[PDB]
DNA sequence: GGCTACAGGACTC
DNA sequence: AGGAGTCCTGTAGCC
């Protein structure tokens, strides 16, 4: 098989460019505002210029005023994004029927019966990154392979703007010498789980004792970086379907208290139920972040479709259970929404 | 022994 | 110390 990736450039930061080009080479900070006080709240994404200084995803945004007081802070605007993003997948489509939307800037293709070999795979893919410039002024990096999890990787060595294949030989190359943290699906904490067992590449996991590895990291990671090793790892490209849609915001201050937790609570489902648009859940879940941090949750799956109103009704008594089995006062409470008939 | 539903761990974006 | 969404797993009831 021949999969072509395609993962959009710092792409937030990107869009916010194309639509006012004064941004342009200045560095510029896509900002989440938890609205709890002033700049609370997180880093969604940065372009270039200001990642280049240590201001990426997920830091607070008080550390990034500190390293980069000049930049440019919007806040996010996802809605914005998303359009922007269905017409570049609309663009994609046009270059295979077998095609994946894996994430609001990602699209995998199968391009197997569109082209040959790689050189007219990466051919394609310079038609790709033209067209979609063409049309819409934003820069992608393609990642081209025989699998799903090398394309990816593909688009890692080559990122911003770029195009690179991972032929056979070189899959065989990274199997020996990719650093194993840097493989897709595992992050910090099974990169460390890792290098407690002394596996710091793929090549490791073939020679360690399966049950050892299992123990560690579970059976389906396990399975997953030994077929991989293997060079015997196979994932199909196809449509993803939304399985859950929800809502979770932060209160502006911690509480316990049921009475000052249902309004925003109550505004989650709110902004839940608008997003649902036509499908209808059949499970609800309530999901509370603890003033420590911790998640907690509790659900509960009806035989029928769940109302507006009866998910009211039931989301008070799952936060009840909460409140009921947990001490700790909450920071942040919301709801997610799933198991929709098949409508 | 392996379904199912639920709560939490971990990953991606 | 944001927010959205997904897949896996330990546990216990049930067959
Ligand atoms: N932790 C994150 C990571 C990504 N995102 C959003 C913002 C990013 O522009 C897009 C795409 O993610 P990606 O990791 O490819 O980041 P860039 O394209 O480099 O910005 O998703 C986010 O909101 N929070
Ligand atoms: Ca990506
Ligand atoms: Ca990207
Ligand atoms: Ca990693
Ligand atoms: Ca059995």
């Amino acid at each position: 098989m021949i999969v072509l990736f395609v993962d959009f450039d710092y792409f937030y930061a990107q869009v916010e460019e194309v639509l006012n080009p004064s941004l342009k080479g200045k560095p510029v900070v896509v900002c989440v505002f938890s609205g709890r006080f002033e700049d609370s709240g997180a880093v969604a994404t940065a372009n270039y210029e200001a990642r280049k200084f240590g201001v990426k995803a997920g830091i607070p945004i008080v550390e990034a005023k500190k390293i980069l007081p000049n930049a440019v802070y919007l806040p996010m605007r996802k809605e914005v994004y998303q359009q922007v993003s269905s017409r570049i997948m609309n663009l994609l489509r046009e270059y295979s029927e077998k095609i994946e939307i894996a994430s609001i800037d990602e699209a995998y293709l199968d391009i197997s019966d569109k082209v040959r070999d790689y050189r007219e795979a990466y051919n394609l893919g310079l038609e790709i990154k033209n067209k979609i410039l063409e049309k819409e002024k934003i820069t992608v990096t393609v990642g081209i392979s025989k699998n799903k999890v090398f394309a990816k990787i593909a688009a890692d060595m080559a990122k911003p703007n770029g195009i690179k294949v991972i032929d056979d030989e070189e899959v065989k190359r990274l199997i020996r010498e990719l650093d194993i943290a840097d493989v897709p699906g595992i992050g910090n904490i099974t990169a460390e789980k890792l290098k407690k067992l002394g596996i710091n590449k793929l090549v490791d996991t073939l020679s360690i004792e399966f049950d050892k590895l299992k123990g560690m990291i579970g059976e389906a990671k396990a399975k997953y970086l030994i077929s991989l090793a293997r060079d015997e790892y196979n994932e199909a490209i196809r449509t993803r379907v939304r399985k859950s849609i929800g809502r979770i915001v932060t209160m502006k201050r911690n509480s316990r208290n049921l009475e000052e937790i249902k309004p925003y609570l109550f505004r989650a489902i709110e902004e839940s139920y608008y997003k649902l648009d036509k499908r209808i859940p059949k499970a609800i879940h309530v999901v509370a972040v603890t003033e420590d941090l911790d998640i907690v949750s509790r659900g509960r799956t009806f035989p029928h479709g769940i109302s507006k109103e009866t998910a009211y009704s039931e989301s008070v008594k799952l936060l009840q259970k909460i409140l009921e089995e947990d001490e700790r006062k909450i920071r942040r409470i919301g709801v997610r929404f799933s198991k929709f008939i098949e409508a």
